[PDB]
């Protein structure tokens, strides 16, 4: 699969029951961050789930429901979740998919080459069922969820206000926290933004590169 | 195309001449980071190039060479490089591929569903010419090259020193900038993670959760 | 494709926006002249652009709208048009196609074996959506638009009057600016051509070679 | 078939006997120009053979050989060639092919949709036996051979000097009879246009737009 | 195709304009004889054409309509006809087909193995549109139209009176111009060949071998 | 199969034993006349066998061996040939194929559609084993062997002298028993025909219509 | 797969490490029992595991190695084995297979329609590599290893001796702990069984039914 | 065909007449037990047969109908049944399938590799047509009908209530005649296990491992 | 399989052990008669076995070995043969095939329509392994062995003596015990049959109908 493609209609087994994806989150009107980790009782994974559980609320806060995945069975899952409450006193309250066989993993390009288990996948899906962004980190390197946070904060704003987010927004070295207007794409769209700039009420390095604070 | 797979043998038209991948870089014993942006003369893409040029030297220290890509021709490639020089006073000195047709884009799944151009793709490739990690952000959201910097600093450590790196490394909530020892995959291996902890040369939360200092 | 086929039903992203081909011209009862050129920001293609532009209102006065094509992206199209104003004091106002990946290109045989970009193709297409003529000129030899001008002029009259046009019409070293009457193709037509002559309503060299003043 | 391909190895029946194309011409280090006309004993076509004959030694002297083609048999050809002598005081002395069934015509895309005869096709092939340009004019509109001369004169020069000819060369509106230099496609190539310019080795409208006398 | 087979439905270009086989003839309750010849302006063929015109009224008085075919174009046909009229003092008035590409030729197996033109093929089709006899002669041997006449006479009488014509009829060595009775094919027909001879209403060599005057 | 095709390698059951066509006759440097008849003990076939046997020595004289065929069996073949001698006082000495299942028939196009036995087919096959002429007469119309004589006669002379025979040769109405020169198919051949006339080496109506006495 | 079939050559990740089946065991001269259990940390499967480990040394004395298998990963295996030692005071020392993707599990037919894990399955494979018996028990019913113990005992002796083993043997209702001689399959084997029974050394109910003490 | 599959609709000839499985039994609300023996008139097979009739009424007490199958025919089936009466005083009141050509055998995978006859297979099918367990014992090792009994018993209970049975039940090492509760597979499901335990209505070892009396 | 076909190479399970067909009879110089019967313990098939045993030494005397077949197994073969002795005081001593699965029954088309077993097939196979005659008799009607005797005597004499046997030989109504000479199939053989008569070595009804004494 690739960005833009509708997330496959698929039936999965989880720690929270058996759910219909992407239906489950979309008929409620909610986005989701589907992320994978290589295996249960593995150190980096454990450190990551930790990060996510300190952050679940902020994602939930922005209408996006986290959801883990692995090629383990729900049994190994709940035994690992329990372990987390007992050794790092943190209770995991986001569903965690058991992909017993690796069908969803494979369907989703989550599994490496000559590997039998997933690596570190992130899938971001909006209420339309559309996969909005994808990330693949390998087993030997854990992610940074604040970057994924940043990303999702940008996706949401992009879709809500019809605008583009610069490099490293809100901390862009050139326009600070300012947002970007999808560049003109016609002659009757240069004309146009050449108004706004010499008129108002829009900042602009040239007709394609135009911006404004939010 | 997938993590751990060999980067494909292809010839590319770039702003620095015609070359062969991965060989061009691997022959010099070098990693390269390959990144696509949608179009030349588009705002985020530009915030992103500026962002990269500001970091070029850091990547290069690590023997990682950035190389850019868009389905645009080389001719507006340079004219766009010039507009970066005239209007942002920064001087792109990393090659950038003219993927006229996007054959290379397609092969690497950088083109989203139903679009005709690339989105924002990141491919980390090492000296063996293995795809180590892959990133796919959409057009609406710029990347953050610092997160890629982190990711590649860690890959170089992982390859170099046979360890793993935890969430948000080197600033993990649990173990800060200490590094992880791969989980035991055999009975025998678990016996000796326990010998390593036996006053020896490792901290732990369990036998599968082992970690030391740099 | 071949002379006399209906121009493919295609949607193309151009500089006056997105438009249905050929419906966007044939619905105004207007012929169009589709022409390809290698790349934006190449010298010859620019000369040809100047040539076309200063010749535009003659094609337009005949009911024939020029439209260019290139494997570059629309953004770079508009910058190149910008360059041509600020450098050749000419305001390009015919629409140009960003065939981003060269699909239309390919579907029209505009790309040379081994190439990834178009040559200098020309397609003349009437208000019936029918391809009337086709020209492939290499990258290295720019066209001379007055020949195209000569072609449409002849084409329009042939459709309008039901006659043919001799070599180099209206400057034909034999019958000058005279039109040719389509050759008799039966034994009857043969007698009609002959009826005429000996009167006559036409001049001829032989029964199959009838010609008159318009 | 498209520009830049090898002209198909094919054995043809002609008015000068049976011969292998392209071999027979390229063996002699010669280019050739193959042109189709719909039918023997037709007017437009007749006027074009006159026009071509009057131009023959001109092509021949550039090292370029004309050769005709229709879907008639050679027995007709000859009667037609004879009619021309008796009637127009012209002796035809270039070979013309009898493509009895239209095999070769079809390979070369010469037959309009729904036709059973070729229209007015033109293929310039060089001594390396490469199709260099192709023209498709319908039966209804005589060619202008002087453009084909223009066209071929320029090809010779492009090949001979490594240059590109502008629009309507050698009468180009911007640069007269000057020949354009292939655009630089690399950073280092741009630095050398920007340096040949300062040293008066070249005029320029920019770094991609450079030119000179031969 | 094969004797007894129904003649294919086909549109054809002829010297009497475009027409539809077999219909054009079968709608008038007419038979027709289709004969190919190699090429216009070839001698044998010319000898055969003259002979066919000498015999045309013969053929038409029987309700059988001759029609030619070669792979030449119609324009070439008419000049050929003219030459005949002006040189042999014979005015050709049966239609002749231009099978530009020899499509119909190929279908009716009129094209010799490895030639590209028809031979001297003859088809006889009745008023039901049925192929009743086929002859295939090579370029190098002219036909004898009389034998076709002899044949076409039999065919008629054959269909008229439900009977067989013997060898070389009406000049047969054993029974002269007497006609043959279709052999008894059953016991209960054998009986009544024998009774009809008992009467004397039939001469016979034996029960199968039965014959009589008309 | 078609004229100019090599006769298919085949093993037949005959009245003179088993033999291999065309090998048996061609390895002997001989032609052969293959002919079919619908069945044994039918009248018209029987009249044709009288006809043939009576001419047998005229074919043989020319070195062509008549060989018959019939979907019947060898036993019937003999009984019928015994009948012919007994009642017609004539003794068949040419071999006759028992195509028991009419395979060689079907291979050879001999069976009418709708039918399960042969019609009246003829094949002239030369010493080279080429199918040189083909004839298909229906069951109800006998042949006239006198034409097939003329036919083979002509076919031979053709081969030996490299000439073509006119319509009805040796009794063509324009040129009697004179032979035809194969028509010039180049301009240089055309001059060679022109020189042959005025040198009185040859008679002619035109450069392409030239003939001489044998 | 099916009884009597050679065991499929496979690479397996185990608790003891990567091994090659059936090789590892067969090269050492040993048999093995491969058995599936549904999942790790599952109650019924824990009872069978415990059951298996009490009995391990009985099986290993016979020259038979047990090897288990689950569809979850190795880390969970060692963590389960852990809990079994902590909560059951027994230290599992046979190899367990982590069939990550349930590959070998589908190969060997271990997974129920509508399911994605293994049930309760037993494969007994001799030193030659041959599957000797196959058991499929569902998840809802634990096995009884004594039965399997019985099974392999019989097996060893069967191969060892060339005798069959009656129902419930060594406790057969009818003939006790005696074993069975293979039923005569020829007339002559009938006559040799009948011999050595009464006035012989062996007992029977009939020529085919023949048993003895061990 | 694997545990859990619907037993295939099929017609079989047996000793009680021609019957439709699994319908015949399941339309009665009865479970059936299908089993294969290698041949009629074999020792092991008769020891298993007697043994089977001895228990028949235990299986029927549970509404489980036993049904036999070999690749012999009905006729010699009944002789064999008769032989068992005459020599072993046991009437046989369960039908036995004549699978004449091994058709149903092959379908149910009861034929060994390289063989032409069934081994010792056991198919257990609940009243819904569901295959519930499968056993493949070789010819040379008679089964143990008692273990099948323990199996069918558990089955009937686990269906009839909603429980799972431990290893060797009703004599398990850890819990004797205690049934087990399906391991918790949701968060909520581990929840209700823990609260139910500390309410002495469930007796446990951990949240998954839960047991009780009838 | 069909008369004149070589007998399939096949290995069979017989009451006389395992043999290869047809090698085990033809290695020996013997013919074999293979007959099938429907099933063991069948009335008709017994009466037939009875009759065949009675005739065994007749078939053997002429070097032909009888061999039986049913789709029953070898054990029910021997029990039935036993029955035949103990019940009709006759001792079967020709081998018989247990075609367990009807594999050879199929190969030979011995199995009736919709049936699952054979009926009364007979195959006479010569020293060279050729199938020489075949008789398909239904279940519902038994063979008359003497006709098979008759047949196989004829068949042997015919092979041995270069001749053919008349209807109901040796009691043919027309020639009694005399034998027929194969019908001449060529003219020269017809010739050589009429010389043999008129000499006095041959008797005759016609040339094709020759007979003589042993």
């Amino acid at each position: 699969v690739v960005i833009g493609e509708k997330f496959p209609e698929v039936e999965v087994k989880t720690t929270h029951g058996v759910i219909k994806l992407p239906d489950y989150f979309t008929k409620q009107g909610k986005w989701f961050i589907l992320f994978s980790h290589p295996a249960d009782f593995t150190p980096v994974s454990t450190t990551e789930f930790y990060g996510m559980q300190k952050r679940v609320e902020e994602f939930r806060k922005l209408g996006v429901e986290p959801i883990g995945l692995s090629v383990d069975q729900v049994f190994s899952h709940i035994k690992w979740i329990e372990w987390i409450k007992d050794n790092l006193s943190v209770e995991i309250d986001f569903p965690v998919i058991a992909d017993d066989r690796g069908e969803l993993a494979e369907k989703l390009g989550m599994i490496p080459s000559g590997a039998t288990i997933t690596a570190r996948a992130v899938f971001v899906v909006d209420d339309k069922g559309i996969i909005r962004a994808i990330v693949y980190y390998p087993a030997e390197v854990g992610r940074d969820w604040d970057e994924i946070l940043r990303l999702v904060k940008a996706l949401k704003i992009s879709t809500e206000k019809g605008v583009a987010l610069p490099h490293k927004w809100p901390n862009n070295e050139l326009i600070g926290d300012k947002v970007i207007v999808p560049p003109a794409s016609t002659i009757e769209e240069k004309k146009q933004r050449e108004e706004a700039k010499a008129k108002g009420e829009i900042e602009s390095y040239d007709w394609w590169f135009s911006y404004k604070k939010l």
